[PDB]
């Protein structure tokens, strides 16, 4: 069985498949994609009822009738109940049972009067509600009173007490799980419209991966402001005035009885059977010190609505409200002389100090300004007032300003601050020439791995700043060194048309006199495009016989043999390459692979790689095919095996010619390469400070880069939804809604928007490819200086005494292999 | 269901438990569900560029 | 359709190069519904000037 | 001129101002904020190394 | 100072909201209608940081240009003799600090 | 001398101090207006030392 | 050639005000009113 004990804290245990449990939706269910959003997935209770015990038995949603709870088992109102079944012949016979507040509901499904489905209700009726669908295999209550089915809700019941069954099973195989579960908030990776896994946004860390909708996390400085408080008391300040007060009140009765009493201050109050309408206020929130110049009240217009069942509405009446901006005229929560003037001092709260309103931490303050009573920054935020009754002066800082953390090996390592206190169960708290630093380091350690500008974090999280005969090494070891270098950016094409109008054809008609709006924009990117397939295409150069020195034999003592090309076209991917593409994990917001084949043959659901395709997003296939990186590189290894070991040792004999060529010590350095290779394909596989954290870096580096591109295409293909003030977010169903005159005018805010969105993404491509061109850059000099030749510069190939390097192909980019000597095992 | 649109309806071959409507991160449709018969109905634009 | 596509540039001289482009959907479209079954109560709204 | 001054934004607090609600609502323009601060930390890094 | 005097102070502007202040409109409506006046808000303040992303940028990849050119003339005209007259000043060159 | 005669702009400071900007003993000096709006001017990269 | 169309014409463009140009919509309206219509042009002026 696929049953679990839930975790203590309510955690669905992570290996879980979830082979039943859909996500629930309203609507449009989603296909594919990472999604964030609230589920019910925080459970009280989950117990298994097998077929051997099937009996009728109510659950109400304060826990009461569970059955044992497997693992784990709490107290509290679950909002939510979920029946995972496995047996086929489901809720087609046997009914289920529902109390509510006024009554009692019963829900059973017939065919024979397919299986259309109805309630019969009793304070008797019944009702017609829907057919059940081919199988339904998960179905979940609502406290509330929404009924889904296979994740979608069919109808309501209002507020329930408890629900239960009249079902009994056709097998003794058969049982069911269920379980009381309460709303979360999770990041869940669909596919197939299935779930795959999820994560629970309870720590910082997972608040980073919850809000970034990444699995991974880049090392680097998130910035962050923490929760504030779910609760805040009050405060208000007023300027004194003659106190008076008005009361207006609003009484209804009714059959299926409106009347205002009598029809410097005043109030309001209003006293399965209102609305703000087209007033700039809300009846009631003019409670909350908004003001007026005067007001009349008669019997803009406020309808008061009647509902029934969130079903049916009646107008029962309508207030007309006239009103003049201007003052003297205030709510206020309560009905002749003084203000009042309750303050809370340190709490956050809600102020609305002066007619501002706003959220802040009040403080008395030392300074002492004669002019003005509110004092405001550039940005309108109140800062500070003086109490008119005294000169004393307050300032409103706001509680949780933003900090920044430092992320690790996805791991919080320490947090700069603006206060001398630590905090995220941190340790201890240094101060810096600008900020407090907590963290959990002890300052024993020496090297940082993170440079904020001009300071390093090491792994522990402890900042540290950075800038006779002798004891000669006896042997010096090889080490290996990996640089990742990005190499070109994947060029993407928009059809601005078909993005902007969707297609509709008086939209496209419309759009004619946005002149050459989308001209400039996919001229932009056709011209980069061209330019970086050029700009690539000529950096890879070839050498059809200097190739054919590459080869595993041809190396004697020195297993390369990851590294040349694999045999296919020249060559295939070799095997350092095989392992990176399968280690980097493909993004899931924007697929950057290609394939129009299939895309309108329709024998599947589109995936990604067409979904945007449909909306004109057309990534192009990439400038440096596998097949030529792979060519390239063996072109560079035969380049530099061009005896084998013997070159070696003219480099050792140049840097040490007594030792270094010895031939015991030619075999010792045979075995530290073999070692060193070993060690690095070990770490790229799976599980050194100066080695394997390099291989670290290079697999963040690639990650990372990966995970940006993703993300830009992303807000692109996201913002068609976004309707920029329209009537509504999809063109058609405007044009549905209006005649051509208005219609126009709605669908203008639409292209308006949405060639906006374009030209953002437009900057975000051109500037991508300015920060790879120098990479590009960088990386041809490196070839130059330090494969087909020999560094005569410490650090700037390898942090080492240069020996040779190697070059393979990766993500969007080259890995090089540098190797080095060190000294070692001296004596004096 | 009350999603107004244009395009190709064709009949497909996947098939899922979940859901009614399936639709892809822009809020375009990419296929509905025949709640009667379970097969999927694909939709697809016509004129892709 | 080179035309056509000028009269998108709004240029007479069209440099080399690949240009996306999208043909023109037909003028006149069957319409196809799908609805949940409901119970039905139709009224008519009738205005006579 | 050698260098800039490297600026760092953050979204939330910048649109928002510190409503709870407003963040709230602020999470239906998925990778709206992503895309602004990351473009000014990678800048930022780049120019400090 | 123009660019950041721009950035912060697009912030106090209504874009067509009934208020430039967040607090206020949920004050003063009820949240279904309060929304949908914020998108507005939301929405501007969204463009004029993307804006200033592009002053950053800009300012970023201009002054790139003359480091690299400061690094020459110093790594010239201060660890050498300068061999051309102009490119270290009017006159021939002799040492520059 | 030359740190001396440039002046700076009252238009936004561009180096800032925010170890105390929160300790409200005084109403905020510019670089704190900003710190709270998400601006946070990072320390610059070539230090006067 | 282009750029610079682009550019000049997005003066003709509405953005949702009442109309393209400033004179008109100042006249046809009281200040108070016609002021925070011409913020929508103003708004997409810049924005272009
Ligand atoms: C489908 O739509 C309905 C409403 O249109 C959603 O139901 C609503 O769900 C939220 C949270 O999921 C409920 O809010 C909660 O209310 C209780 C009230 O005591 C409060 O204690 C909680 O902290 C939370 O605020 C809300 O009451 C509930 N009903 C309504 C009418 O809003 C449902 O979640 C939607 N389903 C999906 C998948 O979006
Ligand atoms: C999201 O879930 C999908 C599966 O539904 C993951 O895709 C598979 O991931 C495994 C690794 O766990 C690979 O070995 C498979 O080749 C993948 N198959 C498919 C069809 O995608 C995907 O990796 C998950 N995303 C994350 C970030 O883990
Ligand atoms: C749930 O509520 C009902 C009525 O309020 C009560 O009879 C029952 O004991 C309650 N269950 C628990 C576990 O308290
Ligand atoms: C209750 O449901 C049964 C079938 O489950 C149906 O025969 C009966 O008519 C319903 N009750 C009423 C009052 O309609
Ligand atoms: C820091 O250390 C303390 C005690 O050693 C511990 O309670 C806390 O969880 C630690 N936090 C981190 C992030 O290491
Ligand atoms: C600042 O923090 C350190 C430890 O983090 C503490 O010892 C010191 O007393 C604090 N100073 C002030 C003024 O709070
Ligand atoms: C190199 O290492 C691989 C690892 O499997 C091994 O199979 C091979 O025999 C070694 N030698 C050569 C020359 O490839
Ligand atoms: C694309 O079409 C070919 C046609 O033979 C098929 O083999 C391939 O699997 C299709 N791709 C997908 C993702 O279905």
């Amino acid at each position: 069985e696929n049953v679990f004990a839930v975790e203590s804290g309510g955690y669905i245990p992570s290996d879980f498949a979830f082979n039943n449990w859909f996500l629930l939706t309203n609507t449009s269910s989603v296909v594919d994609g990472v999604v964030r959003s609230f589920q019910p997935l925080l459970l009280n209770c989950l117990w298994s009822v097998s077929g051997l015990r099937f009996t009728t038995g109510f659950v109400y949603f304060n826990g009461t009738g569970r059955g044992d709870c497997k693992g784990f088992s709490s107290d509290v109102l679950s909002d939510v109940i979920r029946y995972n079944l496995n047996f086929e012949e489901n809720l087609r016979r046997g009914t289920i049972l529902f109390k509510t507040s006024y009554g009692v509901v019963v829900f059973y499904c017939t065919n024979n009067t397919n299986f259309y489905c109805f309630v019969n209700t009793t304070i008797t009726t019944s009702a017609f509600v829907g057919a059940l669908p081919k199988t339904v295999r998960e179905f979940v209550i609502s406290r509330t009173g929404h009924f889904y089915i296979n994740g979608y809700r069919y109808f309501t019941l209002g507020n329930v007490e408890a629900v239960n069954f009249n079902v009994t099973t056709a097998e003794t195989t058969d049982f069911f799980t269920v379980a009381l579960a309460s709303y979360a908030d999770v990041l869940v990776n669909v596919s197939q419209t299935s779930i795959a896994n999820i994560i629970y946004c309870n720590s910082v860390i997972n608040r980073l991966r919850c809000d970034q909708l990444s699995f991974y996390v880049p090392d680097g400085f998130y910035s962050t402001s923490p929760i504030q408080s779910v609760e805040l008391p009050v405060s208000i300040v007023s300027l004194p005035v003659y106190h008076k007060h008005m009361f207006i009140v609003l009484y209804v009765d009714f059959k299926p009885n409106i009347t205002l009493a009598n029809f410097s201050h005043f109030t309001t109050k209003y006293v399965r059977w209102i609305n703000t309408g087209n007033c700039p206020f809300s009846f009631g929130k003019v409670n909350n010190f908004v003001k007026f110049g005067s007001v009349c009240f008669s019997l803009c217009a406020m309808p008061i609505v009647a509902n029934w069942a969130y079903s049916k509405y009646y107008t029962i009446g309508t207030l007309y409200v006239s009103w003049s901006d201007g003052d003297g005229i205030t709510g206020v929560p309560q009905p002749g002389v003084s203000s009042f003037m309750n303050v809370t001092l340190d709490k956050c709260t809600k102020y609305n100090i002066y007619d501002v309103s706003g959220v802040g931490v009040i403080r008395v303050s030392n300074d002492t300004f004669l002019n003005g009573i509110t004092y405001t920054s550039t940005s309108g935020n109140l800062l500070g007032f003086k109490d008119v009754t005294k000169g004393t002066i307050y300032s409103i800082t706001p509680c949780n300003p933003p900090d920044q953390l430092v992320v690790y090996q996805q791991a919080v390592v320490g947090a700069m601050l603006s206060e001398n206190f630590t905090s995220y169960g941190f340790s201890n708290v240094v101060e810096l020439p600008k900020f407090f630093y907590a963290s959990n380091g002890t300052y024993n350690c020496t090297d940082a791995v993170l440079t904020y500008s001009s300071f390093g974090v090491c792994a522990d999280g402890s900042i540290i700043a950075v800038q006779a005969n002798l004891s000669i090494p006896s042997n010096w070891t090889i080490s290996v060194q990996v640089e990742y270098l990005q190499i070109t950016s994947t060029p993407i094409v928009v059809d601005c048309s078909t993005y902007v109008c969707n297609g509709n054809v008086r939209c496209v008609e419309l759009l004619k006199q946005y002149t050459s709006a989308c001209k400039t924009i996919e001229d932009a990117l056709r011209n980069s495009a061209r330019l970086e397939s050029a700009d690539v295409s000529e950096m890879l150069t070839f050498d059809k016989k200097a190739f054919t020195l590459a080869n595993v034999s041809s190396f004697g003592d020195y297993n390369l043999s990851s590294v040349i090309p694999s045999l296919p076209r020249v060559a295939g991917r070799s095997a350092i390459e095989d392992i990176l593409f399968s280690k980097i994990v493909t993004s899931g917001l924007g697929t950057v692979d290609a394939d129009y084949k299939n895309c309108t043959k329709g024998l599947s659901i589109a995936d990604l790689a067409c979904a945007q395709y449909y909306n004109g997003i057309m990534v192009l296939p990439g400038v440096a095919d596998a097949e030529r990186m792979a060519m390239y590189t063996g072109s560079l290894i035969g380049g530099i095996a061009l005896p084998f070991s013997l070159a070696i040792q003219a480099r050792l004999n140049y840097v040490a010619l007594q030792t270094d060529v010895l031939q015991e010590n030619q075999k010792i350095l045979a075995a530290s390469f073999n070692k060193a290779m070993t060690n690095i394909v070990d770490a790229f596989t799976g599980v050194t400070s100066q080695a394997l954290q390099t291989v670290a870096t290079a697999l963040n580096k690639i990650q990372d880069v990966v995970n940006q591109q993703g993300n830009s295409l992303n807000h692109l293909t996201s913002q068609l939804r976004q309707n920029f003030q329209a009537i509504s977010s999809s063109i058609q169903a405007i044009y549905d809604r209006l005649d051509p005159p208005q219609a126009d005018q709605q669908v203008d805010r639409l292209i308006t928007g949405r060639l906006a969105a374009l030209n953002v993404f437009v900057s975000h491509t051109l500037t991508k490819y300015t920060e790879v061109r120098a990479s590009r850059q960088l990386a041809q000099q490196k070839v130059n200086e330090c494969v087909k030749s020999q560094s005569k510069r410490y650090g700037f190939c390898g942090n080492g005494t240069h020996i040779f390097s190697i070059v393979n192909a990766a993500p969007e980019g080259l890995v090089f292999l540098h190797t080095v000597l060190l000294p070692t095992q001296y004596k004096d």
